[PDB]
């Protein structure tokens, strides 16, 4: 169902490049259709597709063409979601590229206009949702979940902000508990239940009544992220495609607060004056630390322990249907190299 | 009533920071708290008032003290919208000062962490939503409403900002400049708190195009009002200089200079709109004298408050003829 989730993304741009509810002329409309076109649909997309994969689990069977339309317009929304978190994300960093191109805000005719075209993205959400879903039932329900998971993912990005950029860097600031709230509201909601949720509600059911879907997901996208940490620094760059810099950038990884948690003195240390330094020699010094309390060890640890977790938590659940949603996802992440 | 609505401010701003949706802890709390106080309440909220106004006036009598809060509420909703659009606004027009302080991205332990604040602010709106009207039959109506205005003024914004900024002032146009005022102002300075307030009053808005239109019509006098001060009002009474000739601003003085123009004239302008230079500045005036839109602008204006005048007391509802004729009194011959 690849061509067809492609197909809608077309449809969708169609539509909103011709939206009642404003009066295009011929540079806007080319103005936002080539905005939408670099910053939309240039990734993987796995987080869209999710949608119909999830609801294809739900039903047991092939869908309609309505089903098929649907399904794959939620799984957009999602990803014109992220994609506007994303434009904003790589202003506040000063990025360079993504996904091969130049940052949307570093082209010369974009510059800063890039914040004003990441919030026009945004409100693309609600268009498609007021297009093909008021006359659902269950409208209100999804209108009120992506405000809220957008809300949870800014929330997220907030303290991610404010721990990493405010103030001195001071390694001290960062922890365990303060890892896992950013990782919980930034990516967990909007990556893991956000499709799951789209796919219930659209099968008719109560969000009300999926507490416990919503639990395990977030703990998957927790586990997912502490993955990420630690395949920026032991991955092999041959296959994660990229050479991690969470060290250089004084990322907030799972790795260095660990590190922090076993470390002695000597070491937490080495890791105060190395972490966060552009130099090959501090970075050396960090990973040797890291070698040295044994990480990858502690890593395979938490991983088999977060994989038994979330297998008990989704056996225990009573629909058959939603273990194979869930059991999808856990297995489209388990172990993975990149 | 005044004195009420700020009360509904400091109520809502303290279920923000006790939102039960996120993990709020001591920093985040006194970051979150911080950052409204900053960039919220500082204005004259003539736009939030104005929904308790409009909705006082739809009901022809004294408020409760409910119907003060609920007004309230949604006035303050406009208002954390405005503020989410002028926190990024300042971004990209890489502004000072607003309100009388740095803009809130110019503060040293702030900087671009402003970008998510403004959509932190933006998030808040649905949340004040919520928590107050969930309950309400009109709710699905208000979310909706929120929704589209938000995107029509991203939109008109997005056609500002790529109208002067992507440069021969050919391109202006007075289409383009109601396109800009329409969409970036009208809707949700003039139509949403009155949308609000008929919401609020249980009607219908598939009923109320005649009122939108208006009220569009009216946002749009407004901002052409605000063209010409910028040029010809008193910075004594205005209380700023005005720099839209520099900015390059697809004022409409310059698409009426143009549309009146010669040859000589119109060279004239491409030659000196969109320079700080102050003998180009007064070059540009030269010629908006010499074709005198002054009584241009005056023409403009009288027509346009006699058409609205006519449109308002045609309407089938006096109440809602009082909602506009108040919107209309705030802004006629006004010199700031």
């Amino acid at each position: 169902l690849n061509s067809q989730f492609m197909q809608v993304y077309e449809t969708l741009k169609s539509e909103l490049i011709h939206d009642p509810l404003f009066e295009f002329d011929d540079d806007s409309r080319q103005w936002v259709e080539r905005m939408i076109d670099y910053t939309v649909p240039g990734g993987k997309m796995v987080r869209g597709y999710s949608v119909v994969d999830s609801y294809q689990l739900l039903k047991g069977e092939e869908l309609t063409d309505d089903e098929i339309f649907l399904s794959s317009a939620l799984g957009w929304c999602i990803e014109w979601l992220q994609a506007y978190f994303l434009v904003l994300d790589d202003i506040m960093d000063e990025s360079h590229t993504r996904r091969g191109q130049p940052c949307w805000f570093r082209l010369p005719k974009v510059g800063m206009i890039a914040a004003n075209d990441g919030i026009l993205l945004r409100n693309h959400v609600p268009r498609i949702l007021k297009k093909h879903f008021r006359g659902k039932p269950y409208y209100v329900d999804l209108v009120d979940l992506f405000n809220e998971v957008e809300f949870q993912t800014a929330s997220g990005q907030m303290i991610d902000l404010i721990t990493t950029l405010v103030g001195e860097k001071d390694l001290s600031k960062y922890s365990l508990s303060i890892h896992r709230r950013i990782v919980q509201y930034k990516t967990a909601y909007y990556s893991f239940y956000l499709p799951v949720a789209c796919a219930l509600l659209m099968f008719g059911e109560d969000l009300d009544k999926h507490v416990e879907v919503k639990n395990v997901l977030v703990e998957m996208g927790t586990y997912f992220q502490v993955q990420d940490d630690y395949l920026d620094c032991f991955g092999a760059p041959e296959v994660i495609g990229k050479i991690g810099t969470d060290i250089e950038d004084f990322k907030c990884s799972w790795l260095v607060v660990k590190a922090l948690e076993l470390a002695n003195e000597e070491q937490k240390k080495t890791l105060h004056e190395n972490y966060g330094k552009k130099d090959p020699a501090s970075v050396a010094k960090v990973k040797e630390v890291y070698h040295t309390l044994n990480l990858q060890a502690v890593f395979e640890d938490y991983e088999a322990t977060s994989y038994k977790k979330l297998i008990t938590s989704i056996e225990n659940h009573p629909s058959k249907a939603v273990q194979a949603v869930l059991k999808s996802f856990l297995g489209k992440i388990y172990k993975r190299q990149k």
